[PDB]
């Protein structure tokens, strides 16, 4: 009743690993304009492990995986003394499109993921923001498909270590001051891994 | 109740594992002279896991180990229509010390494994022959020491991937006939790994 | 029932005590390289409990001991207002097996211990941390085993003073900014001895 | 339900002997200075099993043992009209350090194990003393690690007849009088075996 | 209920040790005489615990003690085939005044405790006898005053090695026959100590 | 249950005694003045226990006491008749530290006790009046400590015939009229000796 | 059953009163040695309470008294922002001997408090730390004996006003950075006094 779960965990090598990386958020400033910073984050397998050897082809010898949660968390760097607060927004963004503008064009005067349905308030000098839900796979770019949370139904993707597929997640928008702010961004996968494969010679 | 063996085996990482490799036995002939074939078999953890990179020593991403159980499985080469059938020996040995013979002394010609309290018969021209138990790590050597069947209380092991320790398992003695017959041995080592590491850049 | 273990711990001199030394971490500084400091933390019972007399080799008059628990406290020098706030992780590594690299090579500019089960989250310009674990002791160097948490199971030692193994506790990363901040490390050992020993002249 | 611990000692080969051996203890004589006689006893098993033969090294045809309980039996010489009484003390010392000198240095005018937590009054012209505990092996030097009393999670050590370690005992100081009085000490061993080899040409 | 005394003995650290000291009592000859040899005991800490480091003052790492139980046993030296049986009174004397006579002045030939309320009879040549009561602490020479037997009201005292006060235990009166006999007294004092303090540097 | 009582009582010699004695309390004249007599009272129980022999040092063959209570009785010797009635103050002073004044100064017109929380009305050319406390010996001069009324826990103290210790009892102020009137004071000890020792040769 | 409580009360004038006075601590500056300030308290009932007239002593117009806690109130003086943090220990010494130095000897530069059984962690540029437990007062100096905490036992002392005893209390270390910090240490005593008396003329 419980035991077929434990069968079927061992038949197929169902593993829920948790992996970590680290990434630096450099926002510029802005002197009297207040003016946003609006980027993204998208999460690919092939930033959390490393490269592995040319017999096993990477280091955590499975075959499948589905990324099941993200905990992306944004460290301050700052101290709370600063001279100015910002309030930004940060929302999961799994369809894939973005708010995100290009290079030449200019950064926009006004929060664009304010009206959103799932936003969160980023304090941004100095204060700890962590957003912890199920990204979603960018498969196909013509229809931008996803489905929706269910932990019995999600695909399963195959460890191919350099053409792993990216899954949309986080879009933010954060206030600019006067100085140029800090922030550690912590991507925390928790993926389920399938079929254990380890070649040997 | 049950649900703190849960977070034991996610705040420790622990993971069950099933390795497998192979080898080759090969029995001599000896023409009419009933000698017997004595030798052993332990398992050192670098036979079965490949080597690694640079940054990940192992392929897989576990700091600590124990081996729970080995299945020794002797496949057979030859058909059961063979001229001679033979009858030896298999012993778990977890002392460390086989009664194996070194190069320049003879063959015997009786079965030393025959009166242990742990043998089981295996038939040595064509049939298949399994044993799975404990295995006790050769810790040291001067003392020999190791410990009864407890899975709570069993030891942890660091993965050092090339200076792995062996682990004390099978003695066994096989009948020769007038041909050299084959074997398939199949080891299967069901590994408990701890506290999941994975290096990156 | 429970007057069974008070004649235990009388037939045996059973005392839970609590010994506790100061160290002094310096970390160096890093300008605009966002490097790591990679160390650890060994408890020898030499550094707990000083020299004693000609008679008395030691001041605790106890022949055995076992530690049971370590709490690290990284207890920090700097205000909450400093300038830079780093983030490394704090794992507790039983196999005696360190990250920390030696003089000479580079300290690295990614957290390893990130990705490891038991890791905590030091935030380091200014902010306490505690660990609380079951130490292991380095009994051997060949095979590095260790036994699980298991307290009635738990080998005794002898406090020798002077001989006393070393047991293997916690190995930290902590971010390096653009000034060389202070800890204030405090160990504290929950020993249990065995066996009051006191020559008298 | 108690017939699985009888598969377990016929699958194994459990088998409870007891081995007996005597020594003689020679307490020599002090003219009105009341100096201390210190010594100790560590029992190996090459001690109470003689020499085997080639084919079977040893007479108790076994390859495991551990040593369960001893009995250290002093019974006097002397009878109880001695014209000195003296009173010492008997430690079970586990750790392996004993506090008996060595030669070329004087005998203790004070007792050295009057304050331990586990000392009996050896009364020493004409009186019996028996101690009865479980012994504990000298596997290390250098860390001297014991277990504790746990008969499930007991060690188990080769029979190997000339190789034996030996295992951590009594520590005795006994009264020195006018007049060089004698023990018989008797040990008694009740081992625990497993694994019967009987080699057979 | 009862973790409430646990919680006691853990935050003033309640600790039992039991010390142990032996001294010789020398009883001279009396031809014909029949008189008696009166003495007493007083038990100092300084004579059961012996001279500590620098650092720390005492062996015993404690600031605050109290005497709970002192057995005084009288150990025979002779054997029962003595010519001349004596019997004489042991009391606890907590009041510290003794019957004791100071040098100069002669032995009684009367038994001065025999109409004590709390005198033993001591048979000595050549038998064992022992008494086991609570001491009185010997606080004032003025008053003289001591507390009724009450375990949870009584007084804690400073371990202050070297000016450690002495508490007031037995007077004994010994029959004198032709010959000088001996015993050997020791004493075995139940303390309980209080506030475990050991400097480190 | 009740019976262990009187084990005690036998054990240790425990005798209830009553012990009394009489005094002379003169009161001076004082022609129309309203002035105050204030004097007190001290109980030491040399005065109510005669001198002993040389063997016997006191006629109460017992070496400790306590006093659990006194009774202090003002008898009149003068008659109701008399032509000037007083209304002074008894308080028990257990502090030892009395409103007495010393020779060379005057005496109060004002009641000294009157405002003290136990002050009872002794009426004073005719009345008798009694006083039924425990009282507080007298044991130290610098802290002038005593405890709580608790039988159980009250001090014992040597019964030593000329160096006995007071104990601090009443205090008293009375009205002066223009005749010099007379008291007879009668104090009753209500004594608890322990451990009966009588000497006899 | 409660009403004689309230009987008791009134019979000997009990009144819980709260005193409460202030001192200031400075301690001095340290550069980079990090030593520490050890020094300690005792409560003196002068220090609480001012002088009274010729006719009534003390303002408080009670005759006994007896000190049932104490609060010792580190309060701090400069700001969370300090640049640099220290940590001490506070511990409540009953027994009247610590471990300050006296002037000539250098202080410590470790902490000598840390390791016993009732040390609290002060942080010691700006945080407050109160401690509060029962004192013991000083009654003697050659023993040095105090009480078991037991209020229906605890002893009663004489309001003398210029000879009031001193209770020991605290003893803390301090660490000292490179600027002179201060503290304003509040001391609140719940004092319990006895038998109001009050001089009126």
């Amino acid at each position: 009743r419980f035991r077929a779960r434990y069968r079927w965990r061992r038949k197929n090598g169902i593993t829920n690993l948790r992996l970590t990386r680290q990434v630096e958020l450099w926002v510029p400033k802005d002197a009297a304009n207040a003016s946003f910073y609006v980027n993204h984050y998208t999460f690919d397998l092939d930033d959390f492990i490393p490269a592995g050897t040319q017999l096993n082809s990477s280091p955590l010898p499975f075959k499948y995986y589905r990324i099941r949660k993200v905990k992306v968390e944004f460290q301050p760097r700052l101290p709370i003394t600063s001279p100015f607060r910002g309030y930004g927004s940060t929302v999961p963004i799994l369809d894939g499109a973005f708010v995100t503008p290009a290079t030449g064009e200019s950064d926009p005067i006004w929060d664009p993921y304010i009206n959103f349905s799932g936003r969160h308030v980023i304090r941004t000098p100095a204060w700890y923001h962590k957003r912890y839900f199920t990204p979603k796979p960018l498969i196909d770019g013509n229809t931008g498909f996803f489905q929706p949370n269910n932990k019995q139904n999600a695909l399963w993707f195959p460890n191919k270590q350099g053409q792993n597929i990216q899954w949309s997640g986080l879009g933010f928008a954060m206030q600019k001051g006067n100085e140029a702010y800090n922030y550690q961004v912590r991507f925390t996968l928790y993926v389920q891994f399938r079929e254990f494969d380890l070649f040997n010679n």
